[PDB]
């Protein structure tokens, strides 16, 4: 409670309260309040600001539900003490609820709590596995006359030839080969190790950290599962902390899905399962443990896969990863292997923890929308029948056409994905977790970027198309 | 009191007494006195210097009413201790009052206290919201042969492509998109956070701080309302502190209204309302809460809007912001939304705090003249009837002409504004708060600049006009 | 004739036909035709292209009246022979006349020939005196982050200190002091001398050339008077030739009115008078020779001075010259001296050549519109009475106000000028020489620039307004 927060305020001295607070149709935002100003009223009626990022015609002020005054903590990082204390959207206003043209954290719950009003179960766990890139210099720009971008970080093969002064020292990981190889070679740990400490400090639980697979600083930190609304918001920290230590160390950290080509572009796998009492109705018999229930879920996703990836796969870049691999998970099936397969029902053991890993989502989504939409579907499957059918176990590769061609795809390609969502509306819209707007506005946004991207001619195009 | 100041002097040791003291037809000034020299006499008869900035023919020495020996405090910043202790203009001389060709702080009060002698009420509150820019390097010059200016600060999009050495690190806010996004991206807080601490240290009350919306370091710090004379003079500190920490941090801070084009040029919104006993006669029923009274005010402004913006909208730059937007508040109406609308009657709640936000004024005015003139009018409306009519609620945009054309404008453009004031004299002149001179001198000044500006040919003109 | 042109074609071999042809609401344009393609049909039905520069909604092709197939000549400059052969606008189309949203050369004549249908006289002579600047390097640009421009040319004082290698050699003209001083000091002649040769080669008649008064390459070449339509179009060459030799020599030539500040920005004085048979009804008795007739003219201008300078004084820069001088001709009176006075009735001798010099117009106008509008007015004065009153002979300077203040001004300042024209319509509109459109479109254009100019903040503004 506040009574509490209240102490904490003195527990630590603190002044100011901020970093991470609102968070856009896109991601993260803050405002800073002098230490005083906090006080119940504050806790009970909020504070309010207005529009900007989704909003039309004048003055729609929005209450800032100083909230989840639980989701409150001392941010390491800022200078002088201060309780980073999220806010539950802007609630609305006098009605007091869905922030204008969103309230991502809201939608979260509508979803969440809505779930609860079905009975399909009682609690939904989400355990996302977001990877990120840690490089040294990131320069880029674009303009009438040209366009470009360059990435560098001691590591990333490329750099060997590179001259230094303390000079080369040459231990580094070559293209898809950043594979937990011990140090000299490992840009470093201390950055990860460190990120954990703070991650936990901030309040998440770390499960292991390590180097992913990419020539130039692909790093992954894992974090114990939660409840959509919580976990989603944990991603929000998970991120803030990375960005920051990373930067505090000397690097830039980036959750882009495909910074470079011919390497590995981080992706956010999401593991999930709902439970009733202390029973995860995702379990049972029938295929890899699991159960009827689950299957409708496996159903749900697969059904609106496209609309979802419009939600959990934005900015164009998203899809430069979601390029047909074999490695790359673009198939809409489930397996326990035979990847390529976008739904993995990991082995299990204790039914106690039987789940679903839908990997395709990329570190770029508001865990809020994404999770929501994941769930939202999952259960409309769980809901009206809907049935997986069989798992893959027969990797992609089949007389390419040979209906392997026929085979359902992960909606590779924004515009496309954007579309789906325009049509799928429904299963989202259901419960209230998702207004037409919300949906609209959302689309409407991603739309612009999609444009800026295609109107701007690409370096490669010259490569191939120039001298014609 | 002095008796007091007197202690404080020993309370702290201190030597010297200065920083911020007089303040021009334009803004801020000081002189330093060895610690001794202070002593009653001093408190009672002042100290005096002379002319320079407004003054004609020899020797008009002016008493320096060592005053508001309340408005006294230890300046952090200067080296060795010293009580920055304003001065109430130069009083005059033997008459002892309106400093030659001004006494901005005086005018303030004439106004203020004059207000009091009407009965329209007892106390006028002003709560300005001044925004400012925080950049790294500011180079410019002009001369027969050429002219120019360049601005830079890690942030401001432009800089991505830019090479560094610790190198890029690329998190920064792109054009109208400095929107409280959390750190990596936020040049930084510590500068704001910090500014608050000192702001309060200096004696103001902070209400929240944050990043405004502009590619390259638009920062805003908010401060609790006051009494014209006090608040006005608080702006005087609000400024000194910004300028200084900002500089002490490594940046230049600038209250110019439109440093760059296609971004956001800070503006000083001013919220106001007068009260009688502990009753703000600005309240009631009839439109958005409010009351008859208020309306005449809404009247007053609107009436002499032009003359006012001549006062609260100088240096040419002022108007490069006051360019017809839709966003930009150049309409002379009131709304509670439908911005574009230069008078916003914010929602309210407790009639306890019902007000008027007239946004158009820019961080560039002597809060003194500005506030004064704001008020001065406000009540001549409040005074002889004068009536708003209806609010907007129908944003600008109407068959441009379609009398939307007809519609009253915020006097966009200095010369113009200058003019108004030449004619409006009156409502200012009334009470004594404003001599012909004052007015004259004032005009007369802004005049020159306006000239230097138009005689000097502009980079763009070459753009477009050169090859003809 | 064509029959002719026809020879000329063989007289010289030539292939191609082009340089200078159409010419915008602004100034000059061409298209190149293979030598063949010319042939009567061509001469009789033209060639046609379409829109771009003034044009709305699709496809309005415009005939190109291969015309004034008189106004035809071998362009020195282009590579391979070619008959630069103007075109009489695009005529229209099937109607065949006023080019879409103009036909500047057309308007010219409507005017001209319209004149003829009044009887006020038979022929109007125009003898403009356009000055231009000849510099070495011209760099400038503007953009979110900054703006600027730099000018240089051995000459322009500034350069003395400048180091060279063949090194300094120091003879050059210091600020308002480029005054026919003999060579070492005179950037050079050969550029002028040369320009003459070609000017005549192109077909104009040179009367004398020399250095005007400005530190850095102000050059003037004079050319014998003509008929609006002819002379106007002569300016069109006068220009092309300058631009070109100038460039061919090693310099950039610029007809901007005020490239630099505190120097002299070229201006196009225009001398005029109409005649009946071989009698210039501008003569007589009554003031400085002259005659009733003239006076109504002197009237006409003075009457719509503002609207005219909107026509013969564009791009903003225009007015940085038309800044109140005493030297500077912004007064609306006539004198034979007492300059400051925008209308000079030069001494005379032979009534044979008695005229009117209205100096204010600047090298920047389509001689077409300008001349037209000059005339167009001139005679609406000549027309319905309208009367000068007395000449100045009492330079500006009179208790500034002392109604010297009262005194009619040269409409200094675009927006303003723009306006006038919006209202003055009439006297233009009269005859058909000027459609509402034409007028509209015109305005509408200058409008944009005027904007780009004021929205973009100015180097100086930082000078003065920054540290506030
Ligand atoms: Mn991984
Ligand atoms: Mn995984
Ligand atoms: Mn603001
Ligand atoms: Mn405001
Ligand atoms: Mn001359
Ligand atoms: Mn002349």
């Amino acid at each position: 409670s506040a009574e509490h927060v209240l102490t904490m305020l003195n527990e630590h001295e603190v002044k100011f309260v901020d970093l991470r607070f609102t968070d856009t149709k896109g991601k993260e935002q803050h405002v800073t309040i002098p230490a005083h100003q906090v006080n119940a009223e504050f806790f009970e009626e909020g504070k309010m600001f207005d529009g900007s990022s989704i909003g039309g015609w004048k003055g729609i002020n929005e209450s800032d539900m100083v909230l989840m005054p639980d989701a409150s903590t001392a941010v390491i990082d800022p200078f002088f003490a201060d309780s980073t204390l999220i806010i539950r959207c802007d609630i609305l206003e006098p009605g007091t609820l869905q922030g204008y043209d969103r309230d991502p954290r809201s939608i979260a719950k509508r979803a969440e709590d809505y779930l609860r009003a079905t009975g399909i179960a009682d609690t939904v766990l989400f355990g996302p596995e977001p990877e990120f890139f840690l490089f040294d210099d990131i320069r880029f720009g674009a303009s009438i006359s040209g366009s470009h971008v360059a990435i560098d970080d001691i590591e990333g093969a490329w750099n060997s030839s590179t001259k230094y002064e303390g000079g080369n020292k040459g231990h580094r990981p070559g293209v898809k080969g950043g594979y937990f190889p011990v140090p000299p070679v490992d840009s470093a740990q201390d950055i990860r190790s460190e990120m954990c400490l703070v991650m936990e400090q901030m309040g998440l639980v770390v499960e292991a950290h390590h180097h992913e697979v990419a020539t130039a600083g692909q790093n992954e930190v894992a974090t114990r599962f939660n409840t959509m609304t919580k976990k989603a918001d944990e991603i929000q920290i998970y991120k803030y902390v990375v960005h920051n230590v990373a930067h505090r160390f000397g690097k830039t950290a980036t959750f882009m899905p495909k910074p470079m080509f011919g390497d590995n572009g981080s992706g956010m796998h999401c593991h999930m399962s709902l439970a009733k009492n202390g029973t995860n109705l995702f379990s049972g018999d029938k295929y890899a443990g699991l159960s009827e229930q689950a299957l409708y879920y496996i159903g749900g996703v697969i059904k609106h896969a496209k609309a979802i990836n419009a939600l959990a796969n934005p900015t164009t870049n998203s899809y430069k990863r979601l390029v047909p691999g074999y490695e790359a998970p673009v198939m809409l099936a489930y397996s326990a292997r035979n990847r390529s397969a976008s739904i993995r029902i990991p082995v299990v053991a204790s039914p106690k923890a039987r789940r679903i890993e839908v990997r395709f989502p990329d570190p770029a989504a508001n865990p809020y929308l994404c999770f929501a939409a994941l769930l939202m579907a999952g259960l409309d499957g769980i809901k009206n029948k809907i049935h997986p059918g069989e798992p893959m176990d027969k990797n992609l590769y089949d007389l390419p056409p040979e209906e392997a061609k026929e085979i359902p795809q992960v909606a590779g390609s924004l515009e496309e994905a954007l579309n789906a969502l325009d049509l799928d509306r429904e299963f989202l819209k259901a419960g209230g977790v998702f207004t037409d707007e919300a949906i609209d506005a959302y689309i409407a946004l991603r739309r612009e970027e999609d444009d800026r991207v295609r109107m701007t001619p690409h370096p490669v195009e010259f490569e191939l198309y120039y001298s014609v």
